[PDB]
């Protein structure tokens, strides 16, 4: 019958996708982080797992939807998948940020539920906790958050803080771990209430929204407001993200160090920028000067 | 059933692969190329549609395979799927420039057997064609290709070059002549002083080079200087790097090429700009050629 | 008598003050504007002279206070820029206007100097707040024209669009749009980004734009970021973007390079189609002779 | 009576002006300079203030005029660009006024008049016999006045004044260059020197610590300022360890940007072994050597 | 003998050097200048080579000389450059000019090559100083004119102009303003800054202007900085500007980049209306084809 | 009899050239290495003299001749001085040649050491450059025939010979020479293209300056490694420093090295450099470990 005629479209589709197969979600388990430190990974968007020394996991806003695939905005996906939510076992706490699709997905609801321990926590504001009940997610497996609250999972003590009445709709995280903090700020505009967390918190890496805004539209921070988070924050490492995962809001990373050149010295910035690539890694404190990353070249 | 149970692995997959859809295919499809001017697309690595004036449609190098999928050269997919080929209707010609395995693939080759016309042609040298025949391909759809041939589909004039991956056999360069313009494919060609050859013999209007970041102690792919050394041999007018997209090891900026370029320009009187693509986007000569840098539609 | 001796602080300062003297008052009046162009003066923070070709001669939030004078609220603003046009000298105008009824946006001495100097004729022109500060300092309510988003005021040659303003609402701010026959000039007075610069760049021909910048201090938004006036320059789609505001306040001095930079960065990409324009206060524009010069430079002399 | 009746224009002006009011003044008197260093504060053109670890307070080249304040008309189109960060008639702390030399923009009658009624009755008047000629003449006591030639040292309370050679494109009696040495470090003030290779020999018999050099975008056909490149080889030529532009703030028309010395240095600093880094100041803001040697740029305070 | 043997030191050294032979001077025998342009060629240091479309040869500055060529003028000065054009062969001349009597400039082994190998009528043309030592070296007074600021001596369809130099006068130095129906070529020699070349541009039409550049040692003034090889092209309306002399030793060794970096930053805000132009020793510029290249290469082959 | 009539074109040769005369010669001799360093000079093309803290003399493929001198093929101009003059050449330990191209062997540097110095000197390199020698003269005694894996020792100088790399069996004509001495190692790559098994001589050895044929490639020409080439064999042969030369000797192969600083600074965090590069000048000094960090020399100013 021969290979041509009995090769079919969904024949192609299930055994390529997705493109990183479960290599990332192998990594991830066989990583052992060394005291004194934390290691994460870049999810796409705004995804990132989680890893403290104490070997606990922790998985925060990993979306496994695509953008427009008919013309039945233009926003396409522009990043592949690097990591397998059907592969995952060992999890501690799955986390939402706010509900809008590019952090909440069905799929990584369902793959936890039918995969992982029927204990494994769902984190999020009420807003959240609502779109998860309705998945099928047990209510009592769920855990509503506020800014202020503070969810202790293991050696991982989750902060719920401030995100731009609200407290149903969106909140930001502090993961602070034995080895160091990590600030997660969502799909957030900048706001100046950065700075009464960078006061009363230690921080040490933070991630923000970064991405070219199209014409009458604010959704994302721009490279200037990069800088005035980190210098808000007092982090030691500004990382960018979500400016991968559409094709409109295409934008350059390199722009955030260009202008911490220019400004660095004047402002007295107490931190470096670092322009990730997704499905990534990332160990502080022994990244924090590394300012580009680059994946594994070959081993040799 | 809630949907916490209803879900599978595969449903997901089915539910949100290829990335892209089928957008790309109709956007292709709805294209009206204008005199004087020829558009074409990045499908991935060095995987090109080619759109005429005279609405002749041509496939080179797409390939729809992945990297490493379990640890059981870390090789890995960066690039995600910005077309479905099993939604491939309208196509005119097939092309291939060597066998290796990131230049040509199965399951586009059974997506245009099954739903395109028996008319279409496979064109490649002859380890690819070979591998055509081997997969079911009729041997009478396939036209083997060396230096030296021209085959012409429609208004589109494919001229067969020598290739810089016994050899003849496994691989050639194409020159795509349309009546708006030329595009050169150098697929995955290391450098060559026989550039310089094509650019003294052709008319080129537009070039593409495999770009990369060589590991330590590996050469697969060009540096940013072989680039710009490529567009002054070939006499283009336009370089545009690709491959560079695909491969997690190979991860490059092509913002090297620019800076060089700027550097170098004025000095070496350079004939050509550079141009940095993204995958899935457009070009279209001679229209793009002083843009520098593509950005995806806005909206 | 000595010079030592008979010198009093009253009298350095009453010569040296205010820097420029009637130099720019001079240039302001003497200016013939060519057909087909408009001129334009930095008066410092935001205040604006604008003069068409039919010599019309209109301004705009003109300030001439300054910032802290000793020690003993909180911040250090000081004021950093010295005053280039004497109000007391204005002689030839005919409107008088504010964006807001913020501290750098309406002065009390410019309203008197044009009352006491100027012709009866003069309209002042504001929101409802701004008016509210004039007649209760003594500017009669027949000479004040209320606006909101949407009026249109016409002054001889220039046509007056309040438009909606972005300050953090219409009886406390508007924003300004200039219409002369040589072209349109865009006012966002202190306004933070909004979306709705492509809601007057759609609805509006703009030819420059002028934007609040600075360097904003820790936890504090107050004036626009230099990606930000990039977006507004392209959702208004002006053909000239100039930063001001930046040069008043000593504790928000920013580097208006940083606006060039990130320009010849996105101009290909983003399809930029306007041009920066780097200013100095005192300094002249002419629309559309200075659109392409990026920066500009005092008068050297030879 | 409604305020739009009432106020004048001198009423305005003389609540307005100076536009720091006494500001810097009270910030200067409030300053506690740490042993090892010394503070300085740029009060426009070339005007310095400085403080040392001991208290000593030494004011150089103050100036409290303006250009052209109207038209008439062959001169040049000068306009001050510089507001007024310090009020001389607030000054009350102080232990010595210098003057560089006798040019209008180095030298003020309204900030001697202020010390005169303000001060002690010991203050000195340091500068070259044509500042001091200039001075007497305004009705400052010969007996308050000191004269210096270059090679002279005057012992200021804390400071080691040297004077030294000035530079033109006889000089002696018109111009001096300052080393101020103090307990916590050395200031090299240069006037409105221009480029000379006597900076050098000041180099190779001194310690300078901070050099300032009189910056500027000379119009066509003048040649009045230092050119950036000049800066970098004053810095070489002084051995210093920072090197910051002064006298670009103060004219329209020789508006100059100080960051082409920090291209050139940047250009520069590896191939020809510079020992010394650029810094860019502010008008009215303060410096502190050694602390801020390596900041690059000053940024005014910024609060919260 | 084998030839190990029998080479000598001296019979290399004839076989060597110059390094460039004839090369050049075949070169610009062959050059057809085309109507409305001229050719020019740095021969090292500030010697100029100039060819009008009539054919006329003017040969300014060329030296022959070199550096320190032992331990035991009394610091490391060292030739960095190679010699582009033998003296003895030239055959083509229609007049040799100096610009002043420092060593660097006026040659004995070159004044003697156009005695013995170039035709008659040849002047010498060079300041006061320069023709004692044409003559003091044997060149007849017949020969040589002297010029002072203000002379124009007339060579075929070049017009000379002899202007003010500005070294560390009058008998001693001058810089010279060669007038082509094709264009202008301004040449300071070793010229410090001074402002009298505003007086030189404001009088005459400057196309192209070569300066002294290089990198001044601690302590001493003996060439321009970049940023005055800018104020050099301002004060005189040239239209292109060409660093000389940067080449020639390596106590001076400076990069000429430095200009360009300098223009790039200068040239919107301070209005130039020139180029900045980086060439090479041996290369060729033709006015006004190549007044847009930035920088010059020498020819690649194949 | 006039100075004029009495000079000769071999006059003015003899007297002014080689360029720098005998200045290196002494300087070498003179120098005094510190242990724990080794210091070197650039004679030009890939020409390099060595020498060790224990004071012995090794000299790489030292060239002497020159380009085109006559037109009547490519137009290769030798564009680089003479800083050594090999008849000035006393104290030698060893003479390399890494290939027998005609840019890298000399009979004139052969015969100055056969006259001039000890009797015992070896001439060390592939047998096709022994070939030439003795076909010159060289007693066939006092040559060493080389091939990758030969070590040599000359005094406190360990010189490995390693694979060369030719693009389109080899071992017969070229050698790539790594000298370990006992305060660091060279690695001289010659006329070497890139390739990979300069990482197979970066796990092998510790390599701590490495030296690589840069230049411009002319269109149609791959004799020269790229800027980005010259940062590839760094990270390869795992060096500390990494220098450019070959770019130097021909006006066709006129190069920027400064490119290969900007893509340096454009890579070197991504990529984790261990090395960082550094631009010499022909007839310069460099001593490592001490100048390891310069990233660019110049020459001693005095």
């Amino acid at each position: 019958m021969s290979k041509v005629k009995s090769i079919t479209r969904e024949s192609w589709i299930l055994s390529t996708f997705p493109e990183w197969g479960s290599w990332l979600n192998e990594e991830i388990e066989q990583e052992q982080v060394a005291p004194g430190t934390f290691a994460m990974w870049w999810l796409g968007c705004t995804g990132i797992w989680l890893k403290s020394e104490g070997g606990t996991n922790v998985c925060v806003d990993f979306w496994c939807g695509t953008g427009k695939q008919s013309h039945g905005q233009p926003n396409l996906r522009t990043t592949p998948f690097v990591l397998d939510p059907f592969a995952i076992r060992q999890i501690d706490a799955v986390l939402a940020t706010h509900d809008h699709n590019d952090h909440i997905d069905v799929n990584v609801a369902a793959a936890v539920m039918q995969n992982c321990a029927d204990d494994v926590p769902f984190i999020g504001p009420k807003t959240c906790v609502d779109l998860w009940i309705g998945w099928g997610v047990p209510k009592e497996r769920c855990i509503v958050v506020k800014p202020g609250d503070v969810v202790k999972v293991k050696d991982i003590e989750i902060h719920a803080l401030d995100a731009f009445g609200m407290d149903d709709r969106a909140v930001n995280y502090l993961f602070k771990t034995p080895g160091g903090s990590l600030y997660h700020s969502g799909d957030s505009h900048y706001s100046n209430y950065y700075a009464k967390h960078g006061n009363e918190h230690q921080i040490d890496v933070a991630l923000g929204s970064y991405g070219e805004n199209p014409r009458g539209i604010t959704d994302k921070m721009t490279s200037a407001d990069m800088l005035r988070m980190g210098e808000a924050l007092n982090a030691k490492v500004v990382i960018p993200f979500h400016h991968d995962i559409w094709s409109n809001f295409q934008a350059d990373p390199q722009e955030i160090r260009v202008l911490w050149e220019m400004k660095k010295d004047r402002l007295k910035y107490g931190f470096k920028p670092f322009i990730w690539q997704v499905g990534g890694k990332f160990t502080w404190p022994l990244d924090k000067d590394n300012f580009e990353y680059h994946y594994p070249r070959g081993f040799d």
